[PDB]
């Protein structure tokens, strides 16, 4: 097994703290959503369900020394963002940059304060394509000038997705997390997994990226469909996803629910 599990935080007030969710010990990566408000001539913001942004910064900290790489998402579930003209990509991706992937120069200004960011997360649920193409075009240059962080998205189930599908066909994404839950078409349902089984050869052997997370919901409450038990995901999923050569992992939906389910436990056998 050895695996990496990768949450999303963020989603409620009363949730487990960031530092607490790390010190757990059962994530790689922590995702922190969302900065669901840009272009349009909009500013940019932040709905991290009333968490201090600035209070965020010296946990941000503790879990990137104890190894846990945390990332922030754009876009989100809901939200209204939109990134349809050429300036808008340029705008947002030049705001990330000097905000949360590199170390400050003098500045105030920062969210997170003096957090470096390990990456951005494409969370894209609406729009189309758009400009998404070009704002990953100008965050991959950056990335190619020295500041070293990762890339990732978080599609839909359904191959190719809609709104990210020609941007991870350009294969600048490290790791991929489908999103299988919500959709009765590719997730888990009704003790059928036929649906999910073959939503995933599709995206292990098409998605060009090196690797491909599955996502599944905590909880039955955290998703409106797609939930599956523990046991079943290591005995139905587990055996034909590590024949793949691009298996990273799964990806939980999300923090909050996984502390009151303890789905991560249970996978891993308690660990620790
Ligand atoms: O670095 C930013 C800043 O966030 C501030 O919180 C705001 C929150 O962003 C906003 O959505 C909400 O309506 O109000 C709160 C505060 O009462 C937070 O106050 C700052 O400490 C934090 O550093």
């Amino acid at each position: 097994a050895n695996l990496d599990i990768a949450v999303y935080w963020g989603q409620n007030f009363d949730e487990r703290s960031l530092e607490a969710t790390c010190d757990t010990g059962n994530y790689a990566y922590v995702i922190i959503g969302f900065l669901n408000t840009f272009g349009g001539g909009q500013t940019p913001a932040l709905d991290i369900s009333g968490h201090s942004p600035s209070g965020l910064e010296p946990q941000i900290k503790h879990c990137q020394s104890k190894n846990v790489k945390v990332l922030l998402s754009i876009g989100g579930p809901k939200g209204p963002y939109s990134l349809d003209s050429r300036s808008d990509a340029n705008d947002l991706a030049v705001y990330l940059f000097n905000n949360f992937l590199l170390p400050p120069g003098h500045s105030e200004n920062r969210p997170f304060g003096n957090a470096v960011l390990d990456g951005i997360d494409f969370h894209i649920e609406h729009g189309g394509p758009s400009q998404y193409q070009l704002l990953a075009n100008i965050l991959s240059s950056f990335r190619l000038a020295g500041t070293e962080f990762a890339l990732t998205a978080a599609p839909q189930c359904v191959y190719p997705d809609p709104n990210l599908g020609t941007v991870i066909n350009s294969a600048t994404f490290d790791a991929i997390w489908v999103q299988f839950y919500n959709n009765p078409q590719c997730s888990y349902s009704s003790g059928n997994a036929e649906a999910l089984m073959n939503a995933w050869r599709e995206w292990s052997m098409k998605a060009r990226t090196k690797k491909v997370f599955l996502g599944f919901p905590a909880h039955p409450d955290a998703a409106g469909s797609g939930y599956m038990p523990p046991e079943k995901v290591k005995f139905h999923v587990f055996p034909a996803a590590k024949k793949s050569y691009k298996f990273g992992g799964i990806m939980l939906w999300d923090s909050y629910w996984d502390t009151v389910s303890n789905f991560s436990s249970k996978i891993l056998g308690e660990g620790w």
